[PDB]
């Protein structure tokens, strides 16, 4: 009977090793074998709905005939093995396509899609080479761990959504594991503690000693801490070096003030020349898909479009799993939500063609301290040659707001900067109040010029809208640790005094800064917790004392001979 | 197979009249009849993930032996007839509940759960008499449809709640209907535009004159405009007051700051002392179940513990379906998120035993107009006669923050009202800085002496917790529209300058107000678009253009001969 299907609960299926992994078989009635979607989940294969609302309404594939498979992913719920984060999802994935290939009901053609770690494992699944496996649709996903979501391009812990998300699969852990045990009440409060704090917890040094976390999740220490590095333990498990020789299709969802959006518009930029990629990017954070925040609300458009996404997707299995030459037409390449205009709009490749990446020099009279300082942005290089001076003092980080936070406040993206414009530590550079709009669509970056007193600190930039009313609203932003200026994977210390050119990567973005507002830059060298808090010392941070740091009067300089500058992906469209 | 079950989708079910009506069947593999769980759904049955996330994770019950049908109402997706809100739904679960109670895989015991209006359908269906319906689980809903969600105790309309939900189901109405039509996409904009903008639909004059909405959906008219007075229209679709006469077991679930708050918690009362009745309330409000809030955090414990529900409606349904006697063990009365202290605590009975219904009385020298007025509160009787005044002017109406609005801004219940504090017709009145903490726990009124130069107005007030840094969070408000002071279906007309002593319904909370905390009340005259404006006239509200209206000149009486007070459920624990 079309439209009907039946659910098997809990099939074992054998992995190379022997160990079982868990399954459900969401099956159609239909006379032949159909074509297989497959979603790899830590986070319970039975609850659904935990996942599903920022994804698709995915049993609309299997009332139209396709066969859907949950797996919880090893060690996990119903799954036999040991859970460590990543490092078992290749093999893992390839057992299980493999599998999945071999039954009655598969007519040779599978795929996958999902969110978050969801995503994470059908990169994972598509570097298997297994043939069978067609298109993939990886949401607000990475096919780097180190570049998202645990440091990040500039060389910085991502130490919220680490410690956040541990406490979050520690809940799991526990949930999912043989017998009950005496300590699991107290742990289940202690981990409620972090995850209602995740700042505080990021505030503990040394960082590196996490007793319940640790003790959980050993990877959290064991991988993730104590390995700063972009080192062959991270390598190991990327994948993004192998994507570029893949012709598998993919579907790739992001959001502006995601953690994944750098890594996820990479992946797309990895792929499209070799297979049918497509690409839709929304307003969204990583627990916030409703367009709604605090002080910025996209409108009713930008609240995740699950019906469209599942009409996309299946348009897009149906092409690629069913051969159906013209399921996709119409289709755009690329849908992204414009912000400040708030509409959706079709392109044809990411990055836009057409995109002037366009140079606005730091300048001003004056200090550009404080948002009532002098700092100006201008699209001419600045005359005078002047510098912007401050005191950096890991006691006080600058706090994190908005941008893409995951667990942190992690649901109020494009926040409003005002609490933190008065800081001394924070330099804002301002074009005048535009008169007619300038849309910024692209990937994001600054080159600044730089100096320190410390033989090592941080610098990081955030773009920002100033509405008519006074609200600062972030847009994105990065960080370069210093040692890491010139690479992830070679580090080496800085001389003090001394002045250096680097690069910050800030993602990427879609904004139109509209009439009566300002393009805004902040300039400061901490966004915690967000990143972890440099000691400026050139040590181990995760292993050092708060009292072990130091404070850094750290500069910004501006000029002709210095000309630090935003990079902005302009877009014209007349 | 324990665990394993199937799904059959369009099962055409008739009516009495032989109108059909489709359900999608989830049924367990089992060797006999299984107890079956009923879900009435308006919204499409299909698409389980758009209300499955303020309810439970279903699926457990059908993994664990239970059938579940849920419904399109009639007229909509795949349901025949033609859809009218509420009248058919008394009839047609009667008809379902007898068809499912035929076929052979149900065995006599048939259950209900859900939300909104997935929970009113459920009263609807408990006052059918049929035996075999033997527990419901209404969630955030209402036996009244008068008092909730479209008018209320105090007689107002409840305008941002009626265009809102309308503008929903006209998206649901146009994407359901047979052929697709040139209008159509037309139509789809302007339900946007309003859905984006409420309180701009509802500042519309007259506000009857709805070109859109009544040609959609001609209800928001002819049923629910048209009809200001709880009239036979309004008594034909409540199901109140038979519900006292029910011996039906209720799983009641509620939240402090949505729009059902009341209505749910008066459901419970009145099914407590004839059936097993349970209550949950959390800090929630109708779109909005994260716990989080702009300027309030409840804690991740607040967040809706969907996993939590799901077992305490398995054993509800284990208990009243399965004849498990020893089902509902440890499992408490009532469960409330108490606010403040940000925590759950178990209670054996709402209202809470040991409720001391304590006066808190209006006082303070000169006026209380605005936040930095005069105005008191204080358990003493005030001594000296004063009055304070204002001008209430219905172009410019108190404009909504928080509290328990479901469409226009319907996020952010416990909403900082430092924007309003500045108002002259916003009457504040608070205690002095608390050095021990106050608990106040239940449903909560007002009674106020109060006059007008207009034959007819409108009173509010608005229960406040002031936080140390100044945040003002509301807790809860009513209106009054003084034609309905004595009555909701026979109003009359106030004499312009008589004092009237009158009760405002300010529905309940649960609240600890903390060291360091004041308690404050808020009075005016109007709360927009919450509740729509009174035209100060003794007109017909709804029928009025905005320059036919009136300005108040509004008092409010208070001191020993004229004892204005809110009454607080004050509750003591040592
Ligand atoms: C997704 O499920 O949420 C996490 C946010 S850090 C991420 C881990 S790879 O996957
Ligand atoms: C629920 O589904 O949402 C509506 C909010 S007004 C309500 C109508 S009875 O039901
Ligand atoms: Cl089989
Ligand atoms: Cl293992
Ligand atoms: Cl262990
Ligand atoms: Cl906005
Ligand atoms: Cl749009
Ligand atoms: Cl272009
Ligand atoms: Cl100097
Ligand atoms: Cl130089
Ligand atoms: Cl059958
Ligand atoms: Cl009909
Ligand atoms: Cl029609
Ligand atoms: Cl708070
Ligand atoms: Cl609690
Ligand atoms: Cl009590
Ligand atoms: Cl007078
Ligand atoms: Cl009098």
């Amino acid at each position: 009977v079309d439209g009907n299907y039946s659910v098997a609960s809990n099939v074992m299926v054998p992995m190379r090793d022997g160990v079982r992994l868990a399954v459900d078989l969401y099956r159609p009635d239909a006379d032949g074998p159909v074509p297989v979607l497959l979603v790899r989940n830590p986070y319970d294969k039975f609850d659904v709905f935990a996942w599903s609302t920022q994804s698709t309404n995915w049993l609309e594939f299997v009332r139209d005939g396709y066969a859907v498979v949950i797996q919880d992913t090893r060690g996990l719920f119903a799954s036999e093995g040991e859970f460590v984060p990543h490092v078992d999802d290749e093999a893992d994935a390839e057992d299980t396509l493999s599998w999945i290939l071999e039954q009655a009901w598969c007519d040779g053609n599978v795929g996958m899609f999902g969110v978050s770690y969801l995503g994470v494992t059908q990169w994972q699944a598509a570097v298997s080479g297994v043939g069978g496996l067609k298109a993939i649709a990886p949401s607000m996903a990475s096919a780097d761990l180190y570049r998202a979501p645990w440091y990040g391009p500039g060389g910085a812990l991502s130490v919220e959504a680490l410690l956040g998300w541990s406490a979050k699969i520690g809940t799991g852990l526990i949930t999912s594991r043989s017998d009950a045990r005496p300590e699991d009440a107290a742990d289940f409060v202690q981990l409620a503690a972090i995850l209602n704090d995740v700042a505080g917890a990021a505030s503990v040094t040394p960082l590196a000693e996490q007793p319940l976390l640790g003790r959980l999740i050993p990877w959290v220490i064991d991988q993730v801490v104590d390995h700063p590095d972009n080192d062959e333990s991270w390598q190991s498990i990327s994948l993004f070096e192998r994507l570029g020789g893949l012709a598998t299709p993919a579907l790739i969802t992001a959001g502006w003030y995601d953690g994944f959006v750098g890594e996820s518009l990479r992946t797309f930029v990895a792929v499209k020349d070799n297979a049918d990629a497509r690409l839709v990017v929304g307003p969204w954070s990583h627990s916030n898909l409703t367009g709604r925040n605090a002080d910025r609300k996209f409108g009713i458009a930008a609240t995740y479009p699950i019906q469209e996404a599942t009409t996309m997707h299946k348009a897009f299995f149906d092409r690629h799993l069913r051969g159906e030459t013209d399921a996709l037409a119409g289709v755009p390449k690329v849908r992204l939500f414009v912000m400040g205009i708030d509409e959706w709009r079709d392109e044809t490749d990411w990055p836009l063609p057409d995109t002037a990446y366009t140079p606005f020099y730091l300048g001003g009279s004056g200090a550009a301290n404080t948002s009532t300082g002098g700092g100006t942005l201008s699209t001419s290089i600045s005359g005078t040659e002047s510098a912007d001076t401050y005191l950096y003092d890991p006691a006080d980080p600058v706090p994190s707001l908005g941008g893409t936070l995951l667990f942190h406040n992690g649901d109020n993206g494009p926040a409003d900067q005002r609490p933190i414009h008065d800081r001394d530590d924070v330099l804002c550079y301002s074009t005048e109040v535009l008169t007619d709009p300038v849309e910024v669509t692209g990937t994001v970056s600054a080159r600044l010029f730089v100096s320190s007193s410390a033989v090592d600190t941080d610098f990081t930039a955030k773009l920002v809208d100033v509405f008519p009313d006074g609200r600062a609203i972030a847009l994105c932003d990065g960080i370069v640790r210093m040692r890491y200026r010139e690479t992830l994977v070679n580090p080496t210390l800085i001389e003090a005094g001394e002045i250096y050119e680097v690069a910050i990567d800030m993602l990427a973005t879609s904004n139109v800064f509209l009439p009566g507002h300002r393009i805004m830059v902040q300039v400061s060298s901490s966004n915690f917790p967000k990143y972890d808090r440099n000691s400026n010392t050139g040590g181990v941070i995760a292993r050092e004392q708060l009292e072990e740091m130091c404070t850094a009067v750290n500069r910004i300089h501006r000029g002709p001979e210095h000309p630090s500058h935003i990079v902005l992906p302009i877009i014209k469209r007349k």
